[PDB]
């Protein structure tokens, strides 16, 4: 009965899952936070986390694989798979990890600094503590490859596009292929004729239209840091404003790069939390600036959806996912609301149901949208390339 | 038969309209260009530039003003109308001059570093060389102003708002106004029950939700630098693509806002002209970089029109506007055809129909959504403003 081994080995943490592949359901799931900081630690099904400290990416993957020798899975691990942050224009689906693709990966790591080259470190590990073991790269980049020039160039010099690599890449990509995919069958539609706005919100936040199964355009940017406003992050921002801020305040870009990513966002605008769950809250009880927070937050949504339905010739879907997506009644509604533009109208009977329900429609039948939501699966997506990629020959 | 004296001061040049009282038609209009450089000039009606030379704002107004006694039209100026760039939260409306405006306007030329104090000194011109006419100052900002704060909110730490004053103020404001109030009587909509998108394609270029009569949202932000790609301008640009520029060719913040400004946009991707008419005669001639160019100038266009949308209860109107949305043809079609999923359907025998037939409706009776094109007159607006603060008693 063979697994899959998923890996987000993130800059901070590894975290990782064990798929069956039978069921495509977790066996095991586990974390190892706060990676080379003096005590490092391992927490498997957050029962104990034992502090495997003074140690590095190759010891703490040592360390989860001596795990799975401890639950006799270790024999049992068929295939390996790999988050990759940043695939540049390089990667345009999922691949068997080789030496070349490895140097490919490693070209495009300058576009992301912090998390591709910690995904190189994970992909090591994994090669030399299983190296008979097919492994595969699943690019965080790659769905939204298929966006035109029009889509994802910046109205900068054409050298910065050309030589330096400067232009709009997208994230979430496994999120939004995952989904859509799932939209085809919920909804009931032809993939090959059809238009999808999906809204991942949760951890970061990203939009993304899919036109006949093919990303068009999406939120982010070169950077996971432009479009919605987020957790911490500010999303779309001025450059003039931020210019404006670097004179009168006298800060480094590198101050601004910083207050931008942890400083900003829903925790920026309220002054209190990050977390949803608070906020909402917070503003049950009276809070403005918790209130104002989630206003903006919704209302970025709301222009970004709509936004992206221009690149398509037409609308059968929006479809909420990621944590915000998935759990959050207020969010959802707020945002439907502010597309009533559209001809959404919202069953708020089904837009109650907590997440236990899955896969739902939460749209009422005179809606001339269909609104959904579907829970995001980024360890069953990349099961299931890995998978795929298993039958090939290579 | 008095007259009203526009004056459009800005940092490089002083532009100015007479405008006749009785029909809001143009009398006379000219240009101070070159102004401080060693060789300044008058060019009025465009018959002969007059090297007022070694001179500063003072005298190039005092210049000005004995050519309209050249003309015996000095005496006859009723009313002097000065258009500001930046109103902040202060102006809310267009005001009669009192020294109390001039220090308010003031407090927030902070904000256009550039062109407020440019404004200021023509004022103050306008006040030596007629003390004794009534003078009216009308703001870029002040129609935007009644945008909610989630609308204008940047999701950046909220100290930042409160006391700094970053947030979003939108430009173009006369023109938005202007063209909006045309369109209730062009398509002969209800004011209080409307829903208009408004494309100011040109200069810089802005996009505006107008809803029952108010400026919902806009497309620029605290500078004119944000929202759509312009002649020059960028227009929307991840943060974090610039902070990586910064550090990979090792830019300084000033290098990249002059960048931004002046080496971007259209002039950026085509690196040919920041001109429509020879970037659409560049691509009709297999340019492949000037094509894209238009390609992405409408795209973002088509992203910020259907993203406004959604600041609308409904959508009755998308207006054109400006040098751009009035001329070219092309442009509005591209844009318009990507807006099919609003169920846009455009007559283009009257798309064809060029700008001598003034303010015209382009797109066909099936269409959801009314397209039209109205010429926007920045000058009429601020004379009709001026004429009903004429009648008032302060
Ligand atoms: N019941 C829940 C569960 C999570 N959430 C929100 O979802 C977010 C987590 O998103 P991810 O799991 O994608 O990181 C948190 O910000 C949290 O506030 C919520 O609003 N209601
Ligand atoms: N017939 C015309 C006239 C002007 N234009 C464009 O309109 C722009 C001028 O806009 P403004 O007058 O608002 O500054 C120029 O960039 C020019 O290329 C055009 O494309 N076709």
């Amino acid at each position: 009965f063979p697994v899959v081994l998923v890996i987000n080995c993130g800059s901070s943490s590894i975290k990782f899952s064990v798929l069956d592949v039978a069921t495509c359901d977790v066996l095991m799931a586990g974390i190892a936070d706060g990676m080379n900081t003096e005590n490092a630690f391992l927490s498997i099904n957050g029962d104990k986390p034992i502090n495997l400290a003074h140690s590095n990416y190759e010891d703490a993957l040592k360390a989860i694989a001596f795990e799975l020798e401890k639950r006799d899975l270790t024999d049992s691990v068929a295939l390996i798979g790999h988050r990759i942050a940043h695939g540049g224009e390089l990667f345009t689906q999922s691949v068997i990890i080789t030496d070349e693709i490895i140097d490919n990966i490693r070209r495009v790591s300058p576009l992301a600094p912090l998390h591709n080259y910690a995904n190189l470190s994970g992909i090591d590990a994994a090669r030399h503590l299983f190296p008979a073991v097919r492994q595969v790269a699943v690019f965080d980049t790659s769905f939204h490859q298929t966006l035109a020039p029009e889509a994802y160039l910046y109205g900068l010099p054409w050298e910065y596009f050309s030589s330096l690599g400067v232009r709009r890449y997208g994230f979430h990509g496994t999120s939004h292929r995952y989904v859509s995919r799932r939209a085809y069958e919920l909804l009931d539609l032809d993939e090959k004729d059809s238009g999808l706005i999906v809204a991942h919100l949760g951890n970061g936040a990203s939009i993304c239209a899919v036109r006949n199964g093919q990303s068009v355009d999406t939120s982010m940017g070169m950077t996971p840091l432009e479009g919605l406003m987020m957790g911490t992050r500010s999303g779309d921002v001025d450059f003039g404003a931020m210019a404006w801020i670097a004179k009168e305040t006298g800060q480094t870009l590198s101050d601004l790069e910083r207050v931008v990513n942890k400083e900003s966002g829903l925790l920026g605008i309220s002054g209190l939390s990050s977390d949803l769950r608070v906020l909402e809250k917070a503003w049950h009880e009276g809070h403005e600036r918790a209130r104002l927070a989630i206003k903006t937050f919704v209302h970025r949504i709301a222009r970004h959806i709509a936004g992206h339905a221009a690149s398509l010739h037409r609308l059968d879907g929006i479809i909420f996912t990621g944590g915000i997506g998935e759990n959050s009644v207020l969010i959802r509604q707020l945002v439907i609301e502010h597309l009533g533009v559209l001809g959404l109208t919202l069953d708020v009977e089904m837009n109650k149901q907590p997440n236990s329900h899955g896969e739902r429609i939460i749209s009422a039948n005179p809606s001339q949208v269909i609104c959904a939501v579907i829970p995001t699966n980024e360890e069953k997506m990349i099961a299931l390339d890995a998978i795929h990629l298993g039958n090939v020959k290579a």
